[PDB]
C-alpha cells in the first residue's frame, strides 16, 4: 500500500516533525497560550489530539460537540503547529460502557473488565465498532478540508491490553476466522491434531478458544487470530476516514520493541500509509542496543520508507517496577537513534507532565518542574538539532542496507511461548537481538528484518531460533545459499511448520541439506534441580546456557569449528557445538546453542572467516555504532553512537558536522563522550 | 479527642499493672477451668478477655441469646479476683446469620463472595450486618449492665485484619456517599483525583466505581481512606450501643500498630476510644527490638503520651508466617517490658492456652500444650510477678518522657507511596522512620515515633522521613517550627504532592523548599531489574543509597553540601548533593536525598547533627543500650536499659533502686545486661 508521510502546513517547508500528544480537554483552557509559546521555543512543529478525548467529543449518545478541540486547533495553527489528529475512538466514555456492558472484554474465567481499565473493549464487537465507526465519520467531516490536520493517529496502540478477548463476540470470531483460514473442519485438525487426551473436533461449533495445558496448533492459529481481529477493527476505521478525507494520510501507533509478543507488526504495516512507533527505552546495558534494534526492525518493517516516532520518553516511564530516569544526553541520543535508524518524525508521549493520574510520574517534555528544568532545556536543543538535519536535507533519505540482515519472526515468537516446550527459558525474540548486538561489537550495524521482508538479497542472513519453517521459508533458504548467499543458523530453527507440527526425519526440518547438520532432541539447561545440568562450555572460550541441540551427525562436507566440553557422562562431550557447510556458492554456520551476546560476539571472528564474511581486525570496532541514512543524489548521512561506558576516540569520518551531544570533532580524531552522538553529511 | 478513661480494678482491690490475655473456654471443656484459673493466679494474672469470636454460642440461633456457659465463668474468674474485659462478640458472626444473609459476605476485586470459615467475611457497609451486630451489642450491655467484674468493653477485634477492602454493591455505594460528603460536589471530585490519561472526568457521583487490580492514585488514596472509615463508623457505632446502656464501663477496640501496617488510620482512630489498645507481634532477626521499641513508641504517639493497653503479643512463636521462629531466652520478658517502658500499663497476650486444633495450633500461648512444667510458662509467672513489682513501685499513669526528637509517621503518606505507578516499588513511606528510629538509638537518643497530627512541632528536632503528602498547613508547621529554632531532618520523597497525591509543580520538595535549600526536578530509582542497571550510589562518607536517590540540580546560597555522591561520571550523579544542612532563621533543616538505610543514617548522624547543633554522646558505645524512661508528676522516674545487640554490654547504673532485671545484672558501680537483658530502676 502507498507510502504517504504527513504534509507541511500551507506556507511551510517541509521539516522533521517534532512533537508529542497533547492533553488540553485535561487543562484548564487558559494553559494553552504558555504551552504553545513553550512549544515553539523547543521546536514543536507538531502535536497529536484528542486521542483519547471521545467522553469530550461525543459527550452523551449521538451528541459531538467540538467546541474546545476547534478552539485549541485554532491556537496551534496560528501558531504553524500541524495536528496529527486521533480517531478519538481509542477509550470509550462512560455512558456507552454503562448503557452497553456487552462492550466490555471477558478474560478467561469470564470476569467482565471494568471500564477505567484501558482498551477495556471487545475488537470484534459489532455494537462497538458500529458507535466507533460513527465517531470516525463526524470526526472526518468535521475536520474536512481543515488545513490544521495533517494526518489521522486511528485508535491508539491496539492490542496493548485487549488483545486477548473471550466473550461470545470472540468465540464467534474466531470460528469463523478459521472456516475463511481452513474451509472445512477436517483441515483444522490436521492443522491442530490432538492433544493425547483428546479427540478430533467434528464441526466448526465445537471450536473454542484456548485458555490458561493448551493445543499448542490452536494457541498459535488463536494469536494469530487476535492480531487479524484487531487489523480488521483498525482497517474499518481507516476506511471511514479516507473516504471523507482521502488526502490525509493514516497511520496507527505500534510498539514495535524486542519483546513484543502480541501483534504480527509487519502484517498490520501493509494497512497503514506510513509506519509510526511507539518504543521506551530498556534500563542498562541493553538501553543503546535494543532501541537500535527496534529501531531496525521498524525500519525493516517499514521496507526502508520513512517511518514516524509517535512516542518515547524523555526520561523515566512509569510503568516498570522500578523506572530508572535517563542520564545526561541520553533524551538526544535516543532521538537520534531513531532518527538514524530511518525516522522522519520524532514524538514524545506527552508534552506536559500531568500533577494526577496513572501518568503523574511519567516523563514529559515540559516536567512539573516547568520551564526551568533540564529535560526542557534538552527538549529545545533537540528541536534545534532537528532544524538543523531538517536543513541539511535527511529527509526521505533510506537507511542504507546491510552487509547482513537478521530474520525477525512474530510467528515463531509465538510458537516458543508454548507452556510445554523444551524449556521456557527459550523464546524467539532475544536470538535475534542478541545477534544485533553481537555484530555491533564487531563494527557491523545489521538491518533487522521482519521473514517476509527481502531478506534473501543481503549477502548474508542471521536465521536465530526461527522456529517455524514452512516448505516455501525452506526453498528461500535454499535458493539464498546455492546463489552464494552467507547464513547463520541457530539451535530452535525449523523445528515444525506453519501449523507447529514438528517435522520428522530428524532437524533442523527440511533444510538439512543446505545446514548439514541432523537433530535427534535438545538438551535443555538449568538450575531447576540440584545437580542439573546448568551450561556448556564451548571448546573457543565461550559458554552456551538454556538449551543446546544434540548434534547426532554431519555431513561429510560438514566442518566443526568448536565442540562443547562436558562431563563425558551428559554424552555432549565432544559433540558438535558450532558448524560450517559449503552448499554449492554458499555459505551455512550452524550455532547449537544459545551463547548470548558475548558468545557470539566471540565465536564471530571464526565463523566469518570460514564463510568468507569479512570483518573489520580492529579491536575497536564495537566502541561505536555507525548509523548510516542514503539520499539518492549520494549523500550520505552517517550517524556515531558511543556502545560504551567510556568516552572514546575515533577517526573522523568525512564531511560535514551536523549535530554533535556530549561530542567533539576535530582534524583527525573524533571524540564521544558516554552517550554521545555526533551526525556528518558526506 | 475523647476522655481518657482507664479500666479500673474489682471492688476491694488496688489498682495494678493488669496482666493477662484472651481466654477461650467455650472453646474448651467447663471441667478444665478451676485448673486454667489455678495457674493464672500462680503466674499473677488479673485479667483476661472473653467473647471474642464467641457469637455463634450466644446468639445461639436468630434472635434467641444465651449467656449460660459466659456467666459462669465469669463467676469463677471474679472469685479467684481475675477481672474480665469482655467484648461485643460482634467479630465473627454465627453461619445462621450469614446462611440466610449472604448479603452479609464481602466480594473480592472480582465480586467473588468470601466464605465464611474466613475470618472477617464481612461487609462494614452492610446495613443488615450492622442491625445484627448492634443487637447483640446491646443483649450484652443489658446483661452484664451492673456486672463488677467487667472492667473493660473489648469492641470487636481487629478491625480490617481482613475485610478492609470489600467491592460489593454497599461499598461502591457507600464510597460515593463518603465521597460526596468530602467533596460536595463532582467538580470537587475531578478536581481532587484528575484524570488518568485514557480516560476523561465524571459527570456525575452515580459514576463514581471503587478503584481495582493502573488505577487513578488519588482515587486509590482516597478509598484506601474510606475503607479506614467505613471501619471506624462501625466501630463507632457499636461502640455507642455499648456505652449507652453501661455508660461506666471504658471502651476500646485492639489496633495492630507496627511498622509496615498499611490498612487504618490508627492516629485517627484514637480518636474515638477511652484508652488506645494494641496487638503487636515480634519481627524475627535483627529488627526484632527496635521494630518493637519503635511500634510501642507509635502506640504512645498515637496516644498522646496517656497509658495504653497491650491486648495482645505472643510468648513465643506465631503461625501465620511462611516461617514461624520461637523467641530466644528472655525475649518474653523483655518484649513485654519493652511495650511497658513505652507506656503501656497493661500486658496482654494472645492466647492463654494454647489449642490442640484450628488454625492457631502452633501459634504460642501462656499456657503451651507442653502444660505447666514448660519453659514459657516459667517465663509467664517470672514476668507476672515482675508487674507485680512494677506495680507496688508505683509506675501507673507515668508518662513516656518526652524525647528530644520526634520521627513523623503518615499512614497516607505511605498509602500514597503504594502507588503502582510511581518511580519505583522498592520504596514505601514506612520504612524510613523505622530506619530513622533505629539510627537515633544507635547514637543512644531514644526518639519518639509521632503521627503526623500529633504536636511533633514542640519537639526540639523532627525527623520528615519520606513524608510524601504536604498540604499548605504541613508546610507552615514545619516551615514556624524551623524559624523558630528547630531542628529538622527531611529526606528524599518529602513534600511531592499535596493532600490529593496531586504532585507539587516548579520543583521537590513541595511547598517547603525555601526552608529545605534544595531543589529536584526528578528522581534516580536504582535497583537490578536489567543487566547494567544502575543499583547504589556511593555517598562521600562512605555510606551507599539504594532504591532510590533525588537528583539535587540546584541549592541556595546559603545551603550547605555535607556529602555527595560518587558515581559513573555518565550517570549525571557525580559530585551532586546527597546531604545537605540548610540555615533558615533560627533553625535548622538538613535534606538526605536517598535511602541511606539504618546503617548509612546512623554513620552520617554525628557529621549532619554537628552542623545543626544537636548535641549527640561522643561515647560510641551509646548504641550498646536503649534507655526508655517514664515520668511521674511528682518527679519519681523509671528508667528502663536493653540490650540492643547480640553480646554482653556493660553500662554505668543508672541512679536509684533496681526493681525488675531479666538476664540481667545489678552491680555497685557498673550495670550488666546480656544479650535480650533487661533492667528497669527507679529513681
Ligand atoms: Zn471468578
Amino acid at each position: 500500500r502507498a507510502h504517504r508521510w504527513p504534509q507541511p502546513l500551507p506556507g511551510n517547508d517541509r521539516k522533521i516533525w517534532f512533537g508529542a500528544d497533547y492533553n488540553p480537554d485535561q487543562w484548564p483552557e487558559d494553559v494553552q497560550d504558555e504551552d504553545i509559546r513553550l512549544m515553539k521555543q523547543a521546536g514543536v512543529n507538531i502535536v497529536s489530539l484528542a486521542i483519547f478525548s471521545w467522553a469530550n467529543i461525543e459527550t452523551s449518545d449521538g451528541n459531538f460537540e467540538f467546541d474546545w478541540l476547534d478552539r485549541v486547533i485554532d491556537k496551534l495553527y496560528k501558531a504553524g503547529i500541524a495536528v496529527d489528529l486521533a480517531s478519538a475512538t481509542a477509550s470509550p466514555p462512560m455512558w456507552l460502557t454503562s448503557a452497553h456492558p456487552e462492550v466490555l472484554r471477558r478474560d478467561e474465567q469470564g470476569h467482565v473488565i471494568w471500564p477505567g481499565a484501558r482498551q477495556h473493549w471487545r475488537p470484534t464487537s459489532p455494537t462497538f465498532r458500529t458507535y466507533a465507526l460513527r465517531l470516525c465519520r463526524e470526526m472526518a467531516e468535521h475536520y474536512k478540508d481543515n488545513p490544521a490536520i495533517v494526518s489521522w493517529h486511528v485508535g491508539n496502540e491496539y492490542g496493548c491490553h485487549n488483545y486477548f478477548d473471550y466473550s461470545d463476540d470472540a468465540v464467534q470470531a474466531f470460528r469463523e476466522w478459521c472456516r475463511d483460514r481452513y474451509g472445512t473442519i477436517d483441515k483444522v485438525n490436521a492443522a491442530w491434531g490432538t492433544n493425547f487426551w483428546s479427540q478430533r473436533l467434528n464441526s466448526f461449533e465445537e471450536i473454542l478458544p484456548p485458555r490458561y495445558f493448551t493445543n499448542p496448533g490452536r494457541l498459535l492459529d488463536f494469536k494469530h487470530f487476535c492480531s487479524d481481529a484487531l487489523k480488521e477493527f483498525f482497517c474499518a476505521e481507516r476506511d471511514v476516514l479516507s473516504e471523507v478525507t482521502p488526502n490525509i494520510p493514516l497511520t496507527t501507533n505500534f510498539m514495535v520493541s524486542a519483546s513484543q509478543n502480541t501483534l504480527d507488526y509487519d502484517d498490520w504495516a501493509h494497512e497503514v500509509d506510513f509506519v509510526s512507533n511507539d518504543h521506551y527505552f530498556t534500563p542498562g546495558s541493553w538501553h543503546i542496543d535494543e532501541l537500535a534494534y527496534s529501531a531496525s526492525l521498524v525500519d525493516g518493517i517499514s521496507r526502508k520508507k520513512p517511518w514516524f516516532l509517535m512516542a518515547q520518553s524523555t526520561s523515566a516511564v512509569n510503568w516498570r517496577e522500578i523506572n530508572p530516569r535517563k542520564e545526561p544526553g541520553e533524551l538526544i541520543r535516543d532521538s537520534m537513534l531513531h532518527l538514524a535508524m530511518g525516522a522522519d518524525a520524532i514524538c514524545y508521549f506527552q508534552w506536559r507532565q500531568s500533577r494526577s493520574g496513572a501518568e503523574k510520574f511519567h516523563s514529559a517534555m515540559l516536567p512539573l518542574a516547568g520551564e526551568h528544568s533540564q529535560i526542557y532545556r534538552d527538549v529545545c536543543a533537540l528541536g534545534a538539532d532537528l532544524d538543523t538535519l531538517s536543513d541539511a536535507g535527511i529527509l526521505r533519505s533510506k537507511l542504507s542496507k546491510a552487509r547482513v540482515a537478521i530474520v525477525q519472526d512474530i510467528q515463531s515468537e509465538w510458537a516458543t511461548e508454548h507452556t510445554a516446550t523444551p524449556t521456557q527459558h527459550i523464546r524467539e525474540w532475544t536470538e535475534p537481538l542478541d545477534w544485533f548486538a553481537a555484530f555491533a561489537n564487531r563494527g557491523v550495524t545489521a538491518d533487522v528484518t521482519p521473514i517476509h521482508a527481502q531478506w534473501d538479497t543481503y549477502d548474508a542472513v542471521v536465521i536465530p531460533c526461527v522456529y517455524l519453517f514452512s516448505e516455501e521459508m525452506a526453498e528461500r533458504l535454499r535458493t539464498f545459499v546455492r546463489n552464494g548467499g552467507k547464513a547463520f543458523v541457530t539451535y530452535y530453527s525449523a523445528l515444525a511448520d506453519e501449523h507447529d507440527r514438528l517435522h520428522t526425519e530428524g532437524w533442523p526440518g527440511l533444510i538439512g541439506d543446505v545446514v548439514g547438520v541432523r537433530i535427534e532432541e535438545h538438551c535443555p539447561l538449568g538450575t531447576l534441580f540440584p545437580g542439573m545440568l546448568d551450561h556448556l562450555d564451548v571448546s573457543n572460550g565461550t559458554v552456551v546456557h538454556d538449551l543446546a541441540d544434540v548434534i547426532d551427525a554431519i555431513a561429510d562436507d560438514t566442518t566443526v569449528l568448536a565442540t562443547f566440553e562436558a562431563d563425558p557422562a551428559t554424552g555432549m562431550d565432544g559433540r558438535a557445538a558450532i558448524t560450517v557447510h559449503p552448499y554449492h556458492e554458499g555459505g551455512v554456520a550452524y550455532i547449537a546453542g544459545k551463547l548470548g551476546r558475548d558468545g557470539i560476539s566471540q565465536s564471530l571472528p571464526e565463523i566469518c572467516a570460514a564463510l568468507g564474511f569479512e570483518l573489520d581486525a580492529d579491536p575497536r570496532a564495537g566502541d561505536v555504532l555507525r548509523v548510516v541514512r542514503e539520499q539518492e543524489d549520494g549523500a550520505i548521512f552517517e550517524f556515531l553512537f558511543n556502545r560504551t561506558r567510556n568516552t572514546v576516540t575515533a577517526d573522523r569520518p568525512a564531511g560535514d558536522m551536523l549535530i554533535c551531544s556530549l561530542a567533539t570533532d576535530s582534524t583527525d580524531k573524533v571524540t564521544l563522550e558516554p552517550n554521545g552522538v555526533l551526525a556528518f553529511r558526506r
